[PDB]
């Protein structure tokens, strides 16, 4: 049948092939980790932007055709990580998928999705230097190789007073520390890093109490999180995976349902649909990857 062109980039590269009116997303899935070598699977997914312009994750059961894709020539998707380890040191094996999650990180630090203080900035972004330029060369790099680098986050160039040129130094310093650090080193380091900020790894979404107050639902490797609407940073209230028997919604209101009793159980409301669903996925994915880095 009629082929229908897809382009699908990963955080470093860009695949376009042809596919047909009855391929699935996940024969679709499969080619693009089979073409770039990438076994670990489960942390990934594809997403798109549906006819409406907005952010959707494709299912690998369905056809690509009978979900949304807005229509264009090629079909766009972004082969982005979903999922992230409890402990990228330990669990990441590959190192394709090493340097994709160090990518996609790196882009939501540096994008001011994830907050980071000033200090721990110049520290990871001292690490993405090693990672690409290499050792550290006074010849080469003279005064003004990282000129051109786009190296610490907007929103904290905003809160602390220092010249493009004044950072690029502060960086310069922590760069020639790392001697010899072999590039794949330099990423799993920054990710290291990138692991403890408070933001790290989560999926945060508007949500109302039942006594009506905004508040943030924040979904994660570990667990669930809630969060008071002026602060990402620190949780009001934990659910780990662990403490947490069934999570479900019915419409709009969702309830989490434990392990021990006690808890009164908590209840939440979200707006749109559309939001809610993805919601369910991110727990489900989330609550699964959980139990089996602790089989039996």
């Amino acid at each position: 049948p009629k082929p229908i062109n897809v382009r699908v980039t990963t955080m470093d590269a860009e695949l376009e092939f042809a596919i047909q009116p009855n391929t699935t997303g996940k024969q679709l899935f499969d080619q693009v980790v089979k073409t770039i070598g990438l076994r670990e699977v489960w942390y990934f997914g594809l997403h798109y932007v549906d006819n409406k312009g907005f952010p959707t994750w494709l299912k690998l059961d369905k056809k690509v055709s009978a979900q949304e894709v807005r229509k264009e020539n090629p079909l766009q998707f972004k082969f982005r990580a979903k999922f992230y380890p409890e402990d990228v040191a330990e669990e990441l094996i590959q190192d394709i998928t090493q340097k994709l999650f160090f990518l996609q990180v790196k882009e939501g630090i540096l994008s001011d999705e994830i907050y980071c203080p000033p200090e721990t900035a110049v520290l990871l972004g001292s690490y993405a230097v090693q990672a690409k330029f290499g050792d550290y060369n006074k010849e080469v790099h003279k005064s003004g190789y990282l000129s051109s680098e786009r190296l610490i986050p907007q929103r904290v160039m905003d809160q602390h007073k220092l010249t493009r040129d004044q950072w690029e130094d502060r960086i310069q310093v922590w760069h020639a520390e790392h001697r010899g650090m072999l590039k794949d080193n330099a990423m799993l380091e920054y990710l290291k890093i990138a692991q403890d900020l408070e933001m790290y790894g989560i999926n945060y979404f508007e949500i109302k109490n039942k006594k009506g107050t905004d508040l943030w639902l924040g979904v994660d490797a570990l667990g669930l999180n809630i969060y008071e609407k002026d602060d990402k940073l620190t949780p009001k209230i934990g659910f780990p995976w662990s403490e947490i028997r069934n999570i479900s919604f019915n419409d709009k209101k969702f309830v989490i349902k434990p392990i021990d009793k006690k808890a009164p159980d908590f209840v939440f409301y979200a707006p749109r649909l559309r939001i809610n669903k993805r919601i369910l996925q991110l727990c489900m994915g989330n609550h699964e990857l959980y139990m089996r880095r602790r089989k039996p």
